[PDB]
């Protein structure tokens, strides 16, 4: 169980070659697993740190987790600055004992690929003339719950206000320390920032942060999100550069018969001029490809099976690791997803909505690593082959889905979705997402204030 610290998911080809060798020669599984926090994991290590240190990498007493940063912004020029900040915040937070783990992100609107609402502290980038001027601060998200425990809940992050770029580190430090001091001491299931906020009140927490940071928050600056998915395929970057995002099912990199994904990426790493970017959706970006090099890269990716076409549905689906390695797993997630989506693909076709997508996620237990508590349709593992079915989130990930059915099997889940997708296909307004539709049509009540109305 080794996971590397890699702010913003940026990894060089020199580092990639080193981790590729290790994975193949020194682990039981022989795979590289991309995580939804923009980093990677080895499974079944039979020296790991010596290998990491040799290529300038380190593995994380420390309660901090990998700092995320939007991987492929529409305004491509903004990535460099945003990434510099994610790296500075990461280094700033490097070892104070936090009550529970603390998660941070740097977001570039209109993309919410990093799923800000699942994190403790989020810096939403505000730019003026292609340059960052400051950040809107949102605090308090977290998705972990305990089955049947109405004292636990998934919570979205709350807006605090805007801060100029110069106050970033002082503000980051103030949020961390306030949480460290005010976090619950008796209980660990109630130590997370989301619980502290609900206990003391957002304004109380905000006031202490301003006091500690020595600033006063300005009113929030306008921002909107349009989606959370990756931009699969080729997109034009800045200058004569291009970015190729490869869809990797479950982020599982291994050589399969007829699809040598691992060898393919190694061959690309050997000729690639730039670096790679691991996304929050468990995919990989071959970044900074000069136009002249496009054909060489695509040839390898094509031959290796890395560019095999899948439906928009599959591109917007996700699952956590779960079995066989997770010791806390209740139901299959990663190993269940491929065939489950084969079934969903058929239902979408049956109803004439094959070009559409529903943000669908499977998490193996309520800890919520697969981020099902921010999905339009979320499945939460309860027992072998059984899940709680949640409905009602939205495409952008700003609403928690309420439990619709409890402890049901795949056939029961499919039967319910066949009916609902059928209704959505016929009764939806123009451009209306599935989650919003279930709420509008009265199929499920929305969750308007999680700490108080998540549980029926
Ligand atoms: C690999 C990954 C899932 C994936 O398929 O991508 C994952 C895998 C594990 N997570 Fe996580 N978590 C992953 C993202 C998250 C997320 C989502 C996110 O951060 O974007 C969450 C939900 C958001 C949240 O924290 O509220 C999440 C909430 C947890 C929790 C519940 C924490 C809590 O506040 O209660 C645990 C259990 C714990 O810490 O006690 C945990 C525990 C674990 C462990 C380490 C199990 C353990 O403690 O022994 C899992 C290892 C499985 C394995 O064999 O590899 N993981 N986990 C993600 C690794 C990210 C990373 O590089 O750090
Ligand atoms: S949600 Fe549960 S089963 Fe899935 S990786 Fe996290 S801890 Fe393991
Ligand atoms: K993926």
């Amino acid at each position: 169980l080794l996971r590397c610290r890699l702010p913003g998911g940026v990894i060089t080809t020199k580092q990639w070659q080193a981790i590729d060798k290790f994975a193949g020669e020194n682990t039981i599984y022989g795979s590289i697993r991309l995580t939804n926090r923009q980093t990677f994991q080895f499974h079944g290590i039979l020296p790991v740190h010596q290998m990491l240190h040799s290529v300038g990498l380190d593995a994380l007493n420390d309660m901090n987790r990998n700092v995320l940063c939007t991987s492929n912004p529409y305004e491509s020029q903004l990535h460099a600055e945003a990434y510099e900040w994610a790296k500075k915040i990461s280094e700033h937070l490097l070892p104070t004992y936090l009550p529970r783990k603390f998660k941070t992100t740097v977001v570039i609107p209109p993309q919410n690929d990093i799923d800000l609402h699942a994190n403790d502290m989020n810096f939403v980038a505000i730019a003026e003339n292609g340059k960052l001027v400051g950040f809107n601060l949102l605090v308090g998200g977290g998705l972990s719950i305990e089955h049947g425990n109405k004292k636990t809940y998934a919570r979205t992050a709350s807006e605090f206000g805007y801060l100029p770029l110069e106050h970033t580190l002082a503000v980051a430090e103030a949020v961390v320390t306030t949480q460290r001091d005010w976090g619950n001491r008796t209980d660990r299931k109630n130590a997370k920032t989301k619980y502290t906020l609900e206990r003391v009140g957002v304004e109380t927490f905000k006031a202490e942060v301003e006091r500690r940071a020595g600033i006063k928050f300005e009113p929030i600056r306008p921002y909107e999100f349009t989606g959370r998915g990756d931009r699969i395929g080729w997109v034009k970057g800045i200058d004569d550069n291009w970015h190729l995002t490869l869809f990797i099912e479950n982020g599982r990199i291994l050589d399969y018969p007829a699809r040598p994904l691992k060898t393919g990426l190694l061959e690309i790493a050997k000729i690639h001029k730039g670096d790679f970017r691991i996304t929050a959706n468990q995919n990989l970006i071959i970044a900074g490809v000069p136009e002249s090099e496009k054909a060489k890269i695509e040839k390898i990716a094509k031959e290796s099976g890395l560019m095999n076409a899948v439906t928009p549905q599959r591109e917007n689906s996700m699952a956590c690791v779960s079995f066989p390695t997770c010791p806390l797993a209740m139901a299959e997630a990663e190993r269940f997803l491929p065939s489950f989506i084969d079934n969903i693909d058929n239902l979408m076709a049956k109803h004439g909505v094959s070009d559409e997508h529903i943000v669908m996620r499977v998490t193996g237990c309520p800890n919520g690593c697969g981020r099902a508590m921010l999905a339009e349709v979320g499945l939460v593992g309860k027992a072998p082959g059984r899940y709680n079915l949640h409905l009602g989130g939205n495409r952008i990930g700003t609403r928690i889905p309420r439990m619709y059915k409890e402890n049901i099997t795949e056939p029961e889940i499919l039967a319910s979705l066949d009916e609902l997708i059928g209704r959505w296909a016929k009764e939806r307004e123009a451009g209306e997402g599935f989650g919003d539709f279930t709420v509008r049509a009265g199929i499920i009540r929305p969750v308007l204030d999680p700490a108080r109305d998540l549980w029926d």
